């Protein structure tokens, strides 16, 4: 079945965004959270998981809490080795690790949070790179067009979401420091008779919300890589 396409719910428009853009920019800019083939190493709250995944570019986290929307998806990926994908925060970050009282001084500890973004990883892996084409809209036109990468057969919609936003970001300037371009976009995800799509911009008013807003990958919705096709629209600001 098919989201019905925007009209209801009618999508945020940049312009009535007041705060900082660079807020939303930076969870489609360079850094990501990646890893391959771990396990969760504790839990916080009874719907997430926590890794151990180091930032090896930057060192700016060395613990990834992953919080999905329920306890069945906690429960499923629990002690079994998965890789993460998708886009973290900090200033809203929080969370305790249960060590037991721990030693060998843990000290130091640096957080980061996101949601979902959690495929099993045995079995889930393609040989070569699989390309799935996303066509971009701008007014109605399509004037660009545009592959993204997995080696996953099934896929979470937030990495491919991360993938195309981050082309966007760096080649049309999708999100600026203080503004964008664009009046309006939304991403939408077509799966054979399946479809959905999500708002691009940010919430009308002079703060962006960053937990509320990738809170929506807490679904940990997942596409097979093989049949699903991505479009972009997006309407040019006056």
């Amino acid at each position: 079945e098919s989201q019905p396409d925007p009209k209801p719910d009618e999508l945020h428009k940049s312009s009535k965004f007041t705060g900082l853009m660079e807020n939303m920019k930076v969870l489609y800019d360079d850094n990501h959270v990646s890893a391959i083939n771990v396990k969760s190493i504790d839990q916080f709250l009874y719907f997430d998981l926590i890794y151990s995944i180091k930032d090896t570019k930057l060192g700016n986290y060395d613990n990834v809490r992953v919080e999905f929307k329920n306890k069945d998806l906690a429960d499923k990926y629990k002690d079994k080795y998965v890789d993460v994908f998708g886009a973290n925060y900090y200033y809203q970050c929080y969370f305790s690790k249960k060590t037991n009282d721990i030693n060998s001084h843990q000290t130091d500890k640096r957080k980061t949070c996101m949601y979902g973004g959690v495929t099993e990883h045995n079995g889930n892996q393609l040989d070569k790179y699989r390309s799935i084409t996303v066509r971009v809209f701008e007014d109605g036109k399509n004037l660009l067009s545009f592959d993204v990468q997995t080696n996953k057969k099934k896929v979470t919609a937030q990495e491919l979401d991360y993938l195309t936003r981050h082309y966007l970001v760096k080649n049309k300037k999708l999100y600026e420091f203080n503004n964008s371009p664009y009046e309006t976009g939304y991403i939408k995800f077509i799966e054979n008779e399946n479809s959905f799509w999500y708002d691009m911009m940010p919430a009308p008013g002079d703060k962006f919300d960053q937990s509320k807003y990738l809170m929506m990958y807490n679904d940990n919705k997942m596409v097979d890589s093989k049949d699903v096709k991505i479009e972009v629209y997006l309407t040019t600001k006056k």
